[PDB]
């Protein structure tokens, strides 16, 4: 099976694949933060 993505919509921070966190800010996945 595949995976959420980056700049990808989300309902859910489930969608995201790895290193990505739902943002609802741009309405989608967007790169983690170190902090």
């Amino acid at each position: 099976s595949e995976c959420g993505k980056f700049m990808w919509k989300c309902k859910n921070s489930n969608d995201c694949c790895k290193d990505l966190v739902c943002s609802s800010r741009w309405k989608w996945c967007v790169l983690a933060s170190p902090f």
